[PDB]
């Protein structure tokens, strides 16, 4: 049950280093960042997917100072996967997404296409002209993908922690981003869980319904 | 298989306006938008979800205009979630978290909440005082929230689209959120689709994984 994930999954505050995703769970955890929906299947992303040691420790370079309490989430995790956003919607990734939706068969006319075409660019241009907010538009995109993606490894008995307790900065000099057009918000160690993840066994605390929802 | 449903869920078109959710149903969507994670458990955000026709109409003023075309998915859908986010983050709401988690059970000792408190508090004066950008900060923790949601909901086997295509500022006019300290970011139709929800049997399409991730 779906509902019984949600209510199971946990942030993991400490991993088993000595266990690995096997190679079929490395394949469909990066077929969930890719097929996470977004605003007009914008996909701005990019994902930088740690699996080597050395690759982990690049990642856990990020986790310095005050935020050296995720350091070793970093550090065993078997997979680390870092969110990233475009730092700015171009034309040219604008056009490879319709483009790509053609080539997949989306669209049974060439009208179809151009609506499709005509909805994107209007949102499009909507943030990179009239609101001047592409990049935090785009980045909530990322965070849609990233709580897409944590139930995602969840329901497929995996454990992951998400994490903003890192530097943006270092990391991104890190991977070359900034020149590639990205930038890091959000890094996500994947794994299991050791007997020593004290958060596994704490229940989980929300606020009760009668604050968050309105019903009408 | 959580992975086939990410294969298969999509951005419903068109609902069955005479198919409802199920009590149960109802109850489930709930708890998934209370028990989405969020950076330091903050859960700064609010929803609306509307399920009798009175309700769907009101939600329904907001797409006017340009967004006439996402109306009637507002108006067929059984239950339609507004997904707000808190406009500043204030000490109340986080004295609020921190005293929930102390009620369900999570510190064993008085210093460990305090410790708690103090950490959440970091966090929320970097954003708040430091970067200025507590309210794009908390905006991101909602997008988190509906990527959640849209996977959940798609594994239970319900259909419902994501739109963005809305007037916020209608719809917080509407709903008196401004005064309530939230503003209105996704709107989230639930239900069953139509039998001409066409966007039903179109493949999906992505991007390819050699251009979106990079492995280390
Ligand atoms: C965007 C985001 C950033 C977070 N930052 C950190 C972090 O840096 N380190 C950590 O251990 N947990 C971090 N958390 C975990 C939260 O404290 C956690 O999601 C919340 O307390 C609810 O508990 P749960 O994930 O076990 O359901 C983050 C969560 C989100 C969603
Ligand atoms: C934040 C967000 C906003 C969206 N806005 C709209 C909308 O206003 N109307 C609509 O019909 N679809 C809307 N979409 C649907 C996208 O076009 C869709 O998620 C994307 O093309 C991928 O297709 P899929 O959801 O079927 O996988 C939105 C999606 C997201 C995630």
């Amino acid at each position: 049950d779906i509902i019984s994930v949600a209510l199971k999954r946990h942030s993991t505050k400490a991993f088993d280093a000595s266990k690995k995703l096997t190679a079929e769970e490395a394949e469909k955890i990066k077929t969930l960042l890719q097929y996470s929906p977004s605003s007009t299947n914008s996909q701005p992303w990019h994902f930088i997917v740690a699996s080597t040691e050395e690759g982990k420790a690049r990642v856990a370079k990020s986790a310095a100072g005050t935020y050296v309490f995720n350091e070793r989430k970093m550090l065993d995790a078997s997979h680390v996967v870092v969110f990233c956003a475009k730092t700015a919607m171009d034309d040219a990734w604008l056009e490879r997404v319709v483009d790509q939706e053609e080539a997949d068969g989306r669209f049974n006319t060439p009208e179809a296409k151009a609506a499709n075409h005509k909805g994107r660019t209007y949102f499009a241009d909507m943030h990179r002209v009239d609101l001047k907010d592409d990049d935090q538009w785009m980045a909530k995109q990322v965070y849609l993908n990233v709580g897409n993606f944590l139930l995602g490894v969840g329901a497929m008995g995996l454990d992951a922690v998400p994490i903003e307790g890192f530097d943006a900065a270092i990391l991104d000099e890190e991977f070359g981003l900034k020149e590639k057009g990205f930038t890091s918000l959000v890094v996500v160690p994947v794994g299991h869980h050791s007997v020593e993840d004290f958060n596994a066994t704490l229940p989980k605390s929300r606020l009760p319904l009668s604050t968050i929802v309105t019903e009408c």
